[PDB]
């Protein structure tokens, strides 16, 4: 079966993380939407414009109310994107058959919308050369970040090529976890996101997303499917391209 | 030797085109910089606040600016590119030891900026499925363009893989060959960049920047050194990544 798949880059990305994915699953038949959030990738916008991981989601949702009655996506997110995915399944549940966790975080809807962003921080505190910065947005103080090129390489691109971590170098941008927007958000519901299908990919050798992590939300929110990928690092759409496409073609496959 | 490279990429494009020479070339021993002209890359401008290919340029005239006494870099420009080496030139001709042009077009100091840009629109003027606007700026009509998908498949990206034909779809933006400013402004001068040293590169298997112009320019403006690579397409930097990192080491030891 073919599907519609979009795919949702994390923070201080775009959707040029997703170059060598989209065409593999267009060679075998799918139709592929990769966005650029807001203030990421070639989005206009800058980061201290957003206010909200729910504004930072304003492309995903623009994209989806554009979907015509009856059409259906499966959602891919990465890293931070699967609550990009959450916050999607609030609004527009119907018109997902399906969401894919890519190394990603796995938010539910019994604890607060920055449960598992908290987790993270307890399991991996050291960003590195991360460097931080603070600006205000309707009326919160923002904790904005800009990833260091020493965490890019060694925990978020071990195992790339050196012409794509010099990619993340050129393109990675300022950001925000939003944590604390967060942590004051209502839930996600039970109705919305709860009832979609969620499955979650991953390896053990990611090496900022910790395996700790990783089989913390596994436990802490039961997927209807776990796939593991061997090897590889976080960034498996670019050292497991292959695998990914396989993955997502039995996803199309079994959910629409 | 080593040197400073400073790379600079065409109109819509922006630093990533560089992703695969920047790191051959530090593997090398260079220093390299690569950067986001005005309204391009993850530049925070957009185009239609450009009135010019001098304001286009501030990046490279303010990197350039910030370099200490005595620290001389080689420039390399390719396709609109050597535009932005002409303007540099005419304020920072001291600071350059070189000018390297990578299918570039290869302005002079007898006839007006625009005059190469001219003559490329006679000898290449249909640009497919690109789309162009219009816009106005400092009491000026500038026509904006979008690179047309099949143009980029076909003319610029010709041998490129799939993945890097993918990063031009999603990294391209709007930009402005600023045919019309070129044709009212100064002409470059003589002593500025007409003394600096200009190194021409190029394949004649080029898709856009044909031969006919190519050799036309050669004739036009006699370089200091000649180098043809064999086979490729318009991206050298892309399809020939190993032979252009190649001449430019050879460029480092002869020209500082």
């Amino acid at each position: 079966a073919f599907a519609h798949f979009v795919l949702i880059h994390t923070i201080c990305h775009g959707a040029w993380i997703w170059h060598k994915l989209k065409p593999l699953l267009e060679a075998l038949g799918h139709k592929v939407t990769a966005l650029d959030l807001a203030a990421s990738g070639v989005d206009p916008r800058q980061i201290e414009e957003i206010g909200s991981f729910d504004e930072y989601s304003e492309p995903l949702l623009t994209f989806l109310e554009a979907l015509p009655p009856g059409e259906k996506v499966i959602l891919v997110g990465e890293s931070c994107g699967g609550l990009n995915i959450a916050i999607a399944a609030d609004k527009y549940c119907e018109k997902i058959a399906a969401a894919v966790f890519h190394n990603s975080v796995l938010p539910d809807t019994e604890h607060c919308p920055s449960y598992v962003v908290d987790k993270l921080m307890e399991v991996f505190p050291d960003w590195k050369d991360t460097t931080y910065f603070t600006y205000t947005k309707d009326g919160k103080e923002i904790t904005g970040l800009k990833l260091g090129f020493t965490l890019l390489r060694e925990n978020l691109y071990t195992l790339c090529g050196p012409e794509e971590y010099e990619l993340a170098k050129m393109l990675t941008r300022k950001g925000s976890l939003f944590q604390n927007i967060l942590a004051k958000r209502p839930f996600f519901t039970k109705e919305g996101y709860g009832s979609i299908k969620k499955i979650y990919v991953w390896t053990d050798q990611d090496e900022i997303f910790l395996p700790e992590f990783q089989l913390w939300q596994i436990e802490n929110y039961k997927p209807d499917k776990v796939y593991k990928v061997e090897g590889g690092d976080h960034k498996l759409q670019l050292t497991k391209t292959k695998e990914i496409a396989e993955i997502l073609q039995e996803v199309a496959d079994t959910y629409n």
